[PDB]
């Protein structure tokens, strides 16, 4: 399943000094045509288009206003800043996922909104609002935002998501709705192992016979005195047991640190990770230490050593 598609593109051959608006947190990436588009968290949720995938425009957003079934789910929510879209696009139709909450507590909610095309110009743009993915209360120990969709090697789609409780959780979804199937049961396959569990945001990708679990620990969302750092595991199943370069267990605290920042770029996270041909690339935020801790855009390239293992180079000079 090709459900994050970018053509002939190679990202080995790009040189990713970003410019334009990159203000941004949590984002993910998708292109369709010759056009890309950054999905992060904002009003509606925000996009952000290229035609190369390195000069960025603010471009529009999902929703002009909440859906009105968000309420019901996130009563106290009086702003319509929705978090941490993900995106898909499987059967034809795209797939955008995204979280309802209000910052430190769990009373959340995941929906899906679908659409024909990514492009509002193209006559037959519309994002239908396909209502509630799964949901979280106080009486739940996970919280229902960070979605992440991936697809096996059956070509099953499963979604992963989490903030702080017991960590990440995972649920098979049924093909049709994109929704959790029928009797699915969900899973935790992440978390420090104690409190405060400060492990969010994962992203699952699959390479050479291992899904790989990216997650971000630590704090964000503290400008230059964030700690989010980005990690990683992997395991043979997609159900796990994930475990770090060092056999640690991801559900014990386990994970290999593939970027902690520097001096400029603070408290790097909510990552995703994306293939075309043999390149990667790694996509993330990162707190500006030169312009107030502003969450900015980072998009670099990201390799994979002998065993599998991924890494970052150093940031180039521009
Ligand atoms: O930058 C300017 C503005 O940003 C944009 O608008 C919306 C903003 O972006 C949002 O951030 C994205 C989300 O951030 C991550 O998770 C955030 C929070 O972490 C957890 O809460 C933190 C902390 O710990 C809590 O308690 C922990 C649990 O309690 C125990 O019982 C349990 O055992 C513990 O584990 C405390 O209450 C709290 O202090 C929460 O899980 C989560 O709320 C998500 O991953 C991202 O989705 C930001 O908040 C929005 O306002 C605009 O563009 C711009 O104006
Ligand atoms: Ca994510």
């Amino acid at each position: 399943v090709h459900f994050h598609p970018f053509g002939n593109v190679n990202f080995y051959e790009m040189d990713w000094s970003l410019k334009g608006d990159l203000w941004a947190h949590d984002p993910v990436i998708a292109k369709e045509g010759s056009r890309w588009y950054v999905f992060h968290t904002g009003s509606g949720i925000q996009i952000k288009t290229s035609e190369d995938g390195v000069h960025w425009e603010n471009m529009g957003r999902v929703f002009p206003s909440l859906p009105d079934w968000c309420k019901q789910y996130v009563p106290e929510k009086d702003e319509d800043h929705l978090w941490a879209p993900d995106i898909c696009f499987y059967n034809g139709i795209y797939y955008l996922y995204y979280s309802v909450s209000t910052f430190g507590k769990n009373t959340s909610v995941i929906g899906l909104a679908t659409n024909r095309t990514l492009d509002p110009r193209d006559p037959d743009y519309e994002w239908k609002d396909m209502g509630p993915v799964i949901h979280s209360t106080a009486s739940d120990n996970y919280n229902a935002i960070n979605p992440n969709v991936v697809f096996d090697q059956e070509g099953q789609p499963w979604l992963s998501f989490g903030s702080f409780w017991s960590g990440i959780q995972l649920i098979q979804l049924d093909t049709e709705t994109m929704k959790p199937a029928a009797q699915a049961e969900l899973l935790t396959i992440a978390s420090r192992g104690e409190e405060p569990n400060a492990i969010e945001a994962p992203f699952i990708v699959c390479r050479n016979g291992y899904y790989y679990l990216f997650v971000s620990f630590d704090f964000c969302c503290r400008g230059i005195e964030s700690t989010y750092k980005i990690a990683v595991g992997r395991s043979k199943d997609i159900t796990g047991p994930y475990v770090d370069k060092n056999g640690v267990s991801m559900m014990q605290g386990g994970g290999t640190i593939l970027d902690a920042g520097n001096d400029r770029w603070i408290g790097p996270g909510h990552c995703a990770v994306y293939f075309s041909g043999v390149s990667a690339i790694l996509v993330n935020h990162a707190y500006d230490a030169l312009k107030n801790g502003e969450p900015t855009l980072q998009i670099r390239p990201l390799y994979w050593d002998d065993e599998g293992w991924p890494y970052l180079l150093e940031h180039h000079h521009h």
